[PDB]
């Protein structure tokens, strides 16, 4: 939410991850943590970050398993302190509903990943993305993830989910997406490498904020 | 955390509560919601506030029942979306442990209320407060609540819990506590009426922040 900028913290060691996150904390209040960091440092890193930085944590786990396993993944993730989890919609409605049920039980949120931002997304996901977004609307999903790299697709996604839904978007910077154009449709942009690989992460974050 | 100021939102109707909270949101990022609002508008108000204001919510439920009931209260409260819950320590260790167990299961936090801020606290709670704080330390509690109205007691509490524990303090303003003096010992101050009954809540919040 702060500055409509979410940091994707994909460094793989705790010391560097804490250093960069602390350096840019005055610019953000929401950090997306994924498997690169969690599989290297453990799930306890989520609660550590949440406490140390007083930020919201979105666990980007691209959840994509059967219902029963998705439920277990969501339970472990919320137990670890995550405020929200990103779930793929392409595995179908039952898999998404399993995640929504756990989020309801635990007072948390599910973000539905519709279309991905990388080139390969055009092979199979893009053709199913509008229907995946419609499925989300039908299931009551209120939070979505769409691609910064294809603003016309981000626009179509926004059209399907409505103005009240919350939409975040990765692919800004390194993948080629533009901050300002992405924010014409998304509520917040996700930025990873453009900030965490910069010589001065704080200056990189400040520059993105200045550009928007 | 923001400005070390936590709003105690004890208005009893949704419209006024949303109005004041929205007016002072630029000054805070943490709202304490208690029974005055929840029993008048329902537990759904917690998730509504959390979403609408993107703030952390501490449920001040002064939990004070037997272990089994405390567990149920904590589960319902975290399911409703609260980030933390305030629990009395005077009912004993088993009652506090029940709350800690649910918070661990759900990735949330427990704040232990040691000494209360009102005059009647001197009758029974004050004499047991140092031991209640020690009990908290022994149980692994990391978040505490102490009285703004008695800074020497707040100092003694801080001494027992250590500098690493997080301490919040009500009784600022209406009850007579001073913002600056309270912050010599507490990490954050809780302020209710001095802000929510003010003719201009934003100006009242701004003034408190200016004074510190
Ligand atoms: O469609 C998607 C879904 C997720 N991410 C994730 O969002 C972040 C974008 O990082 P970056 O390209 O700004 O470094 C990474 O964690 C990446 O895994 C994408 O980039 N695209
Ligand atoms: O020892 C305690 C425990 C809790 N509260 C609560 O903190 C808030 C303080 O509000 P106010 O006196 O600033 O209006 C209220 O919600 C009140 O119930 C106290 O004041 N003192």
């Amino acid at each position: 939410v702060m500055n409509r900028l979410i940091l994707a913290m994909d460094l793989m060691n705790r010391d560097d991850a804490l250093r960069v996150t602390g350096e840019v904390r005055e610019y953000i209040d929401t950090v997306k943590i994924g498997y690169p960091l969690v599989l290297s440092e453990g799930m306890d890193i989520i609660a550590e970050f949440r406490k140390r930085f007083g930020c919201r944590i979105i666990a980007d786990f691209a959840v994509a398993d059967i219902p029963e396993t998705n439920e277990k993944i969501c339970r472990a993730t919320f137990k670890a302190g995550a405020d929200a989890i990103i779930v793929h919609g392409f595995p179908g409605a039952d898999s998404v509903r399993a995640c929504l049920n756990v989020a309801e039980e635990m007072g948390r949120e599910v973000f539905l990943l519709t279309e991905m931002s990388h080139p390969g997304a055009e092979m199979f996901i893009q053709g199913a993305a509008d229907e995946i977004a419609r499925m989300g609307v039908d299931l009551g999903v209120k939070n979505y993830v769409g691609p910064s790299t294809r603003p016309e697709r981000l626009s179509r996604l926004r059209e399907i989910i409505g103005q009240d839904s919350f939409l975040i978007s990765p692919g800004v910077g390194a993948q080629g997406g533009d901050p300002g154009e992405t924010l014409r449709f998304a509520d917040a942009i996700i930025v990873g490498r453009s900030i965490y690989l910069a010589d001065n992460p704080a200056a990189a974050a400040a520059g993105i904020i200045e550009s928007i």
